[PDB]
């Protein structure tokens, strides 16, 4: 029947993860944000605490749990800052391709390293020119023997400038009719390979911590034994690792929005306005509670995405309306935690205006707002016929 | 281990409810909103089928289902009419302050009477000047040998006009600092006594097959014996019931929204402007996929505060998250079907007025959205 | 310079207005809710205090009053019954489009009669297959001499088959390439003239007072003499109809907002609950402060439409704000109006249901909220190139 | 009767404000939110232009203005950085108290120096135990002899440690039975007086190049010809001083609004995805349409609160509705501006970043947004007895 409970291992992850954001992430967030200096240390030690690479099949020395672990884990990080979060997480995304669209030596090579050693990867598909457009990207991949020569730049690229190896998105088909499902192919790119030329580190409003650049391949020789499931087959990999990966940010978010949530309740019991506490004010009372039961309805529409990819069906529907809701309630409830928090709220003394910062990037990144109606309008009126 | 799968059991249930719903309740819904009369009929059909009283403990001829069930069951029902649904329901309102709080004679007297033929009880806590603040009621009950004389008046009762027994919260403390936890008794009281005098069917925006009206107690005698689980437990009888109760009533506003969402995406689909399928228009399409989003996320919420009674842990938090999103968003669905549908969802000779003016109620009763925000932060700034 | 005041005569009007709303019409719109009787009485009423065709030149026996005098006028009638406010309403509706479009000779014989009796007129444009989408309409018009042979069907005519003469709007031209700016032609038809099938009254869940029914046109010949402007001006003279008369809508919905907003004010200051007034209770005191506030700014901006007309500018970007934005905010105080009411809101003795009832069909009438974005954002982005 | 029309002399203060906000300003704001440092060289400038200081009575050299001016001015301001407008702005919060509370001789003392050379004056009020509940505040004033010697600490002052004289609101009568109307006093102080200790620069989200700091008072000395009206005219004093300063505070907000929706819109006729220019797409012209709607709206309100209050009115009900409203919008259309800019939005390499951060003040400071409710509702309930 119906189960909300916790195996006892996935209570032990938990209680791990909490306790190294409660612990270790936190009394350092602030600092990290300000330097926007790569986070380190705290990468070595999600990576030695097994929280990092947790989807790696064990096959090639990962933990091989699943995606409803990834988020178990991931909401306890983002608690904590979803900066360093997310450069644990984008590991996930970047290998994630490897585990559904390549063979068993690829992935021996590439993912046996991350489970050896602390290395990163990173996704690269966005460009300069598009992005939610991911069927109009310009980069490409001739066939020249045994090898492929990759022109074109990419953008916004998370562990950009830090990454051991790329998993890459380029259009193999010039014909401009060639239809999406066979025009492109994703490649698996060392970053040390001649023709790489890593960008400079963008400056953004929130997650500063976190490495994100621009990456332009010049040239870059790429042997076919790197080509993923083959010759065009990229798209559906793409598409297929969003499924995966989607449910485990929405899950970032909701960590996001219950730190806020717990800040604002803090304060909310020690400072007193007109001769009482702020949660005595009953127009206070409904503004925590409206928080409080956004962060659980998300919450539970991770669950839902995450266990129905897990069970092997096709997540698309239940992954978008998570993200979705997820990234909306995150914004919604940073800035209200900076809101009763009052002028304090607005001060970088204080947790919450790095909160309200942080959350913005949730309605845009892995899919906006936008484009995550326009997958969940596709898939519900795809049932209706 | 985490899991969203219904057990063969309940893939049966629901066939079942589900079947009712479309092809017996769904075309006689809109004569009996307009005329208004108790659909009889379908409450009939609904008991020989399972159906009703779904929560009675197989020791009295019920099915002793649980409260993930009773919601996989009122989903459907309300997806045809959450007129004939809340009939439907008010029952096991009147019935569950038995199963918690009475012994087992009251028990076999008055649940096992429903398994054997249809009737219908009530629960009657309200009254005119007392709704939400349910500590402020005024309805008296002093005793007298071995009896009560219950003097006082409810409003709002549904299946008042129809119902057998009822439920009934009466003040046996007439002290006013008296501690709310001990100036109450629940009593199970029969319509057919003398002083029982009920009023008029209430006429009202939506939900109108279904009966509800004032009842006025003039020196009613009840016996001890009627005294639930003991003078001055009311209170707590009446409390413990919400948490069962209200997890039903958030699945029956997601089975309303459920319709409208349904109704909205067919006709989005069949009817054309600017020659495109308004389905086609972007605009459109985000109104839908918002749609289905919340209609998604009220189930969800429901499901889980069921698990967590159906568990034996106290489910006060959850439910109220539950009740309090899903009326929200039923109301929202209602209106923004009749939006897709353009002057024929202003419209009587479609379906979606009746849904704008039917979900309203769950915002209202059962705990105003108000109400079940006041108890989210009380649970919340208590955990 | 700026000012927010009214001109002594407009203080007058309004005066009757509300007079006439408060002690004529309150006391009796609930029955007419039930019976859908058309209001008859009232509408004799409001003719002889000079509350309808406010519009009409003085040329032809009118008051010549203008735009923000047909406001004023209606947000008070309104606040009795939108079912009795949108028979008069739709009186100046009909009217409109002679008054911009027709010669003095059609001014004065259509025009002139409804100073002298208190007849109705309508507006008969949308049609079965075609609302919001006016060059979808398919009812034809041919010339066979001097005249004009009409034939298609009309559905949702306010005032319908109560109507001495109906304004029509028909594509004149047949080839389908043409633009609709030169394949439509406005016509003024008298309803006694053989060939108008008057179809039954529609049951409707608000404003049920209010006439309104389908029409069909079976071989009508009407003269040229009847024709507005010419042949092939009749959308333009639409779309400015609209303009002019979106702005009396908008004041509409301001009416039964702010009859909303006093009964659940009146009440909340009535009703106690756990020992105090609903009032006292700051979730209703926020409560009802965003009512009052949305109220304010709805009648803001449907002035703003007015004044814009009044001074000779075309005023469409401002007409459709303020019926986009009074449509929305009239339907959040309904259903916020009943809520203050808690159970007698949902009971049809109490004044709040049927507010919420007639509210929705704002968002519908006179463009849809849809199409006021589409207007809205038309106008707004030519201003950038 | 109504007019929405400016008087040839508006036009002129306001397109002198708006060249000065876009070819002065604009070229240069980026750079003072990035280093925080204040803007002298605007400051002196713009007092040069007569862009400031605006509401002091002509007889002290001043303009003579009104508030509906002031809010003319700026909106215009705003639009190039409500940084910089927050602290041109901060001074007429500061000279109001003097204007509606002081005698002539205090009045030329102090608002003429103002005219002459280019200073600065603060406001305060806010202290770190006390900001909305200004009845809550605990600095001390006593009267010893001919003179009060001031006791306490204030917070988050706008120009507090820029200012040439402050406005102080103590508390004069140690009763704390004493009503709010009678125990607070309102002094003048000139900053270079022995006791006054200015903090240091508060770092906060927005408005970063503003200046805002706390500030203590030890055994401050202040001559008795300092109070403004009498002892204990204090809380009326500052109350009336909000109701002058708030209109002013919601134009600054839909400055920021419509620099915020002019930024998408153009992006939006930029940008293209899908083949299609995204001011074409339906969900994006709809999003547009909306930030269009407020802006306007918000506007509307603020010109109706100046224009009450220039008529001598006290305007509490609509200066909160006002500053209500474009508070709320201008976080809105700041978060939606970003959205349609995408990755880019989110970068500091843009605009629209920024916007974001100094939007969120504006339902925080002059008023928290709650507190606004709790003027509404009661302004409101006051019109039904
Ligand atoms: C915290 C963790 C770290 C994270 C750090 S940030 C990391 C990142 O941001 S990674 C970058 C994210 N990129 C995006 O989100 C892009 C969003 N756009 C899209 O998803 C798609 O282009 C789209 C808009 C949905 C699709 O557009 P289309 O071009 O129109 O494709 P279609 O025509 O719809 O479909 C083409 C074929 O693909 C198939 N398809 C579509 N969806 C799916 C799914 N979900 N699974 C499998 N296949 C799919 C579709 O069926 C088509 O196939 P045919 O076989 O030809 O019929
Ligand atoms: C599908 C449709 C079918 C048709 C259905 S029609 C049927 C109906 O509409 S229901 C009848 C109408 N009445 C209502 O809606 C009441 C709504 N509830 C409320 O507003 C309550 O005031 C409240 C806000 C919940 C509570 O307010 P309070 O006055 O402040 O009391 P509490 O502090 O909650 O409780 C005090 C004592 O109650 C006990 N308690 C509290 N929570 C619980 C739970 N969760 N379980 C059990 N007992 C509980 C508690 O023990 C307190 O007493 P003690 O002294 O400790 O013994
Ligand atoms: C009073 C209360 C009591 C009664 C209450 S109930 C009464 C009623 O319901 S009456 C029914 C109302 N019907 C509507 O609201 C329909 C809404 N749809 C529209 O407004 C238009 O289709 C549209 C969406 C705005 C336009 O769609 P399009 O087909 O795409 O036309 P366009 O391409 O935009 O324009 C084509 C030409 O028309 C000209 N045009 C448009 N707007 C105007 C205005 N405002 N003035 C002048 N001309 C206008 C436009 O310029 C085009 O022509 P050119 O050749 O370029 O000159
Ligand atoms: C762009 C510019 C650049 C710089 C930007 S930053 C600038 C700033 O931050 S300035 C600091 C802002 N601080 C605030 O706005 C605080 C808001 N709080 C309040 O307004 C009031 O405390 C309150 C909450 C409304 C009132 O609370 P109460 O303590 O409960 O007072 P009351 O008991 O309601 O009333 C007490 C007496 O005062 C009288 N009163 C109230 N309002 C007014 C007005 N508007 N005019 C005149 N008198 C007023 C009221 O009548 C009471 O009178 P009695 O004589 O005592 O009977
Ligand atoms: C901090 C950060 C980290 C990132 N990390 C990575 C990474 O690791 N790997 C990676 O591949 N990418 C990454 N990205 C890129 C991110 O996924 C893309 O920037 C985003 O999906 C790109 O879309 P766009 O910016 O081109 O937006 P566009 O959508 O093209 O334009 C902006 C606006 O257009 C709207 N829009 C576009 N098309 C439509 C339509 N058809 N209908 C309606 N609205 C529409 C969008 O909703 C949006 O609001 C990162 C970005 C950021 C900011
Ligand atoms: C950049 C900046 C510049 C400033 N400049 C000035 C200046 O020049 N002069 C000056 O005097 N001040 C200034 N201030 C201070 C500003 O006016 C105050 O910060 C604000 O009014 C302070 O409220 P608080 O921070 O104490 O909030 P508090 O309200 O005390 O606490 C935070 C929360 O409590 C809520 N709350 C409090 N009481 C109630 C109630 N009864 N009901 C419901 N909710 C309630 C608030 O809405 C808020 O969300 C400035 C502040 C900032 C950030
Ligand atoms: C169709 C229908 C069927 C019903 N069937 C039954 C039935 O079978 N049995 C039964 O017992 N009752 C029944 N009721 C009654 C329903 O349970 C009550 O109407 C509802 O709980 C009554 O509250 P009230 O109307 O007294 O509202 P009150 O709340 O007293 O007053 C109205 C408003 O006050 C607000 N309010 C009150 N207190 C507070 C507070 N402290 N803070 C903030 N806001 C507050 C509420 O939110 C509400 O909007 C039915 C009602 C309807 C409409
Ligand atoms: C009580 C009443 C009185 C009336 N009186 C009159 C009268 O006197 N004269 C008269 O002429 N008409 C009258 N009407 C008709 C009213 O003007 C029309 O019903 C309405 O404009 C018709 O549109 P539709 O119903 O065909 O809508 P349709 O648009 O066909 O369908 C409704 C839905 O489609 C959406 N939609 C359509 N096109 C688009 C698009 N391109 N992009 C995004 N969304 C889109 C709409 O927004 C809406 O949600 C009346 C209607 C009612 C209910």
């Amino acid at each position: 029947g119906f189960s909300f409970e916790l195996t006892e291992q996935q209570k032990e992850f938990q209680a791990t993860a909490r306790k190294f954001a409660r612990e270790e992430i936190i009394p350092v967030a602030a600092e990290y944000d300000r330097t926007g200096e790569y986070p380190v240390p705290l990468l070595k030690r999600a990576w030695e605490l097994g929280l990092m690479n947790t989807h790696i099949p064990e096959s090639f020395g990962g933990l091989g749990l699943g995606i409803i672990d990834s988020c178990l884990i991931t909401e306890e990080l983002a608690y904590g800052c979803t900066g360093v979060q997310t450069a644990i997480e984008a590991n996930t995304l970047g290998q994630v391709p490897l585990i559904i669209g390549g063979n068993y030596q690829q992935q021996k090579k590439y993912l046996g390293r991350m489970t050896e050693e602390p290395l990163m990867c990173a996704y690269c598909v966005t460009e300069p020119g598009a992005g939610s457009d991911v069927a109009g990207i310009k980069t490409k991949a001739e066939k020249k023997g045994d090898e492929y020569i990759i022109n074109g730049q990419k953008m916004w690229i998370t562990n950009g400038g830090k990454a051991n190896w790329y998993f890459l998105l380029a259009r193999s088909d010039p014909d401009p009719k060639a239809p999406a499902s066979k025009a492109f192919t994703g490649f698996i790119v060392e970053a040390d390979t001649p023709g790489v030329q890593i960008g400079r580190k963008e400056i953004n409003m929130g997650q500063r911590c976190s490495d994100t650049r621009g990456i332009v391949f010049e040239d870059v020789r790429v042997p076919k034994e790197n080509v993923l499931t083959g010759e065009g087959a990229g798209f559906k990999i793409a598409m297929g690792t969003f499924d995966k990966t989607r449910p485990p940010v929405a899950a970032g978010a909701v960590g996001l929005a219950q730190r806020a949530l717990d800040e604002a309740t803090k304060y909310a019991l020690e400072r007193k306005t007109f001769g009482k506490l702020l949660a005595e004010h009953q127009g206070i009372s409904f503004l925590l509670a409206d928080m409080a039961m956004k962060v659980e309805l998300a919450r539970l529409s991770y669950q839902r995405a995450a266990w129905e990819i897990d069970s092997g069906r096709r997540n698309t529907y239940y992954a978008s309306i998570a993200k979705a809701y997820a990234a909306d309630i995150a914004n919604q409830l940073a800035t209200d935690a900076v809101q009763v928090f009052g002028g304090n709220g607005f001060n970088t003394e204080y947790p919450v205006e790095k909160l309200m910062r942080d959350a913005k990037i949730y309605q845009i990144y892995e899919g906006t707002a936008q484009i995550q109606r326009i997958i969940i309008a596709r898939e519900h009126i795809g049932r209706y016929k």
